[PDB]
């Protein structure tokens, strides 16, 4: 089922990353019933990841590179894009869908 | 290929983790290369897992329950007993074989 975007606020609706562009956001993760198991808001500091590289999970590789700068999203990611059948044991259960709350701050 | 115990130093030989009992432990998880990926003993401060809880990943499950308490044993754990081919992106790769240090300290 892979990845879906719905908008939460609109970025500039032109610039949007590139393939070894460096993102910067701020994200909340939930399971499906809605529990946070993560959240760079909550450590009050922005999240870096280099797009292309595979250091986050593949909704993210093609969600987030959906989403313009300044856009915050909903990326509603099935397991086989996220933490698949292993899960993370302890923090994301098996075949979890999941939900990010994502806002792309800049590229750098 | 699953979970590989190999021991470091004795347990009792005699008290092996039952099911729904709390294991308190002290672990260093390494990926195959040797790169420390997190460990109780950097935190001062043991773990502590429920056997059969799938609270941790399956390896865990099936080679902590090899050990007596006291025993301080090497798992290799194969990918499908671990993370899988998603890992956790940013921390274990794809398909990634790991090898835990685990020394069983008591059952609660």
């Amino acid at each position: 089922m892979g990845v879906q975007v719905e908008t939460i606020s609109p970025g500039d609706g032109r610039t949007f990353p590139k393939r070894g562009q460096t993102c910067v956001v701020h994200y909340t993760g939930m399971l499906e019933d809605g529990k946070k198991f993560d959240s760079s808001r909550d450590r009050n500091k922005p999240f870096k990841f280099m797009l292309g590289k595979q250091e986050v999970i593949r909704g993210w590789e093609e969600g987030v590179a959906q989403m313009s700068v300044g856009q915050r999203a909903k990326l509603t990611i099935s397991p086989d894009y996220a933490y698949g059948a292993t899960g993370h044991p302890g923090i994301i259960p098996p075949h979890a869908t999941l939900v990010f709350d994502v806002e792309l701050l800049k590229l750098e």
